[PDB]
């Protein structure tokens, strides 16, 4: 009954700023209740994120999210029971990639990854969440 | 890239032989393109589908499937990355599981399930792969 869902995503090429803020408002008045918590990253525009909660939580989240007129073709990387949480999970946060590239963040991407770039595509599951471990950690 | 996808869902109240020939007709259709083969499996309600492949046209395949309204609800119980094909022999292989069917069959249910009815959450990911797994293995 505890997941942990793990995928990527593609930012519809015109997105603009006041519509990802909208995208938080959603993730931190939708999320806190159902015990949904973890950590959303962007990196323009490519877009990771983990899930943990209820199993069915979890999924009640996911496939409502896969609708989102703002994005497309996403690509689940993981979804697995697990033991226990990794986020202490204050909020289902989010955090834009700058890009920016950059001050010991770009470092982070050849470590996970190849080059400086966010593409989840090389990423295994473990690298895949590996990374959105150690960002979260040199920042609150 | 190698990545195995395990789902089941609800489908509609009437779903019938002639509706049960149609998503299959349509799989190995387009998986045999799509590059997608597995076991589906369906006691009404339920359908409880394994596919098999790369990243891409896993998700592809999937999302789409969600988007078939013959079911609702689709529920992902596992994905990520894998060692080897477990359903390799059938682009995708529908087999009806019911009260009706064979005292045998019946029973393979039993053996991973607290009731004689397959019923998916409450099977954790081992148990439908080998249910799924152990199923296929005795059908032509
Ligand atoms: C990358 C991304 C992640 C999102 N994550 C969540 C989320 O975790 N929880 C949520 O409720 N909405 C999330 N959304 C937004 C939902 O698609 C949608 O805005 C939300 O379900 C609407 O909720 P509302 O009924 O409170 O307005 C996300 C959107 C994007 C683009
Ligand atoms: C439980 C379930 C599982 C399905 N699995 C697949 C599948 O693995 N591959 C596929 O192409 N369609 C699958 N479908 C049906 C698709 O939603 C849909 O029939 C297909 O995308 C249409 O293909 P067509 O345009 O060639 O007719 C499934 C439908 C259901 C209800």
């Amino acid at each position: 009954s505890l997941y942990r869902l793990i995928f990527s995503s593609q930012g519809i090429p015109n997105l603009q700023p006041q519509d990802l803020k909208d995208i938080l408002e959603s993730s931190q008045r939708n999320n806190p209740a159902n015990g949904i918590t973890g950590l959303l990253c962007y990196s323009k525009p490519a877009f990771l994120q983990v899930l943990e909660g209820e199993c069915e939580q979890v999924n009640e989240t996911y496939h409502r999210i896969v609708q989102d007129e703002r994005h497309h073709s996403p690509q689940i990387i993981e979804c697995m029971p697990i033991r226990r949480r990794n986020f202490e999970v204050w909020s289902m946060q989010a955090i834009t990639v700058n890009d920016l590239s950059t001050e010991q963040v770009k470092t982070l991407v050849l470590k996970y990854s190849g080059f400086t770039t966010l593409r989840p595509s090389a990423m295994d599951p473990e690298q895949c969440l590996n990374f959105l471990l150690d960002i979260a950690k040199i920042y609150e």
